């Protein structure tokens, strides 16, 4: 079907370095999870493991419908390009003011672009690197 | 070249600049190595010690007093490049605390194997932070 029936779920875009770590934790926490991936290999792996996964690009409206964006509680973007992410965020937000949207970025101008398009939270890798390094340096 | 027991920070871009500003605010003695002439000039204009060159170059490390530094902090994105720098530094300064940036699991393992005390992988920290926002 390439389709899901579930609602009130975390809709996770990407299952690479970032998404796989979120996925594994979300699954442990019994938060209903649907993953969208462009990678056939990753979708096949996820399905083999009993995780709901929709194959396709999250920028495609039919793919979002297949993944039940309309009734998801969270939209979590873990793709690396912040402009691409911003476009997805814009489209999701237009259709639902309430959905919690979290996205990845790597540059300040991406953060701004994504935030302007309605994300609740943007997580910038390089800021988290600096913050975590400072935490290590400040530890006795 | 007048300084010891300092933080020796390699890179002053998105990561290094955020870290360096906090270190300066905390009165931690600091030396920055950068390949960017522009970044070196900006730092020196503010009275921050900075050495222009590649951190893999021995003479450059020497100008930055690696041999008597307290921490070596690598904030460059290329993990395998960082691992070689880590190895060279660890040979020259057996006691130095070494922290480095990485973006892939192969780099984390490698940089550790080459002698780093700590590795921070950006993509891992993105996932950690998102989970905190979630759970
Ligand atoms: N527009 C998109 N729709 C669905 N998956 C994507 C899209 N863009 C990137 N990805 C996936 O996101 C993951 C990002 O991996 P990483 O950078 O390792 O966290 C990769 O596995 C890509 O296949
Ligand atoms: N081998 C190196 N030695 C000194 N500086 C470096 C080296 N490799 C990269 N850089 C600098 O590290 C910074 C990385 O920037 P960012 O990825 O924005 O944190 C840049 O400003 C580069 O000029
Ligand atoms: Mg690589």
């Amino acid at each position: 079907s390439n389709a899901v029936d579930i609602c009130n779920h975390a809709l996770l875009v990407g299952y690479g370095r970032v998404g796989s770590l979120l996925g594994e934790k979300l699954l442990a926490s019994d938060i209903p999870l649907v993953v969208i991936e462009t990678s056939r290999t990753r979708v096949d792996e996820l399905r083999e493991r009993g995780v709901r996964a929709v194959l396709g690009n999250a920028a495609n409206e039919e793919i979002m419908q297949l993944a039940h964006l309309e009734c998801a509680k969270w939209l979590i973007l873990t793709i690396p390009n912040g402009y691409e992410a911003g476009e997805i965020v814009a489209s999701a937000r237009a259709k639902n003011p309430d959905i919690e949207i979290i996205a990845r970025a790597h540059y300040d101008d991406e953060v701004a672009y994504i935030t302007e398009r309605g994300a609740n939270q943007v997580v910038m890798g390089e800021r988290e690197i600096a913050r975590t390094m400072l935490e290590l340096l400040e530890t006795p």
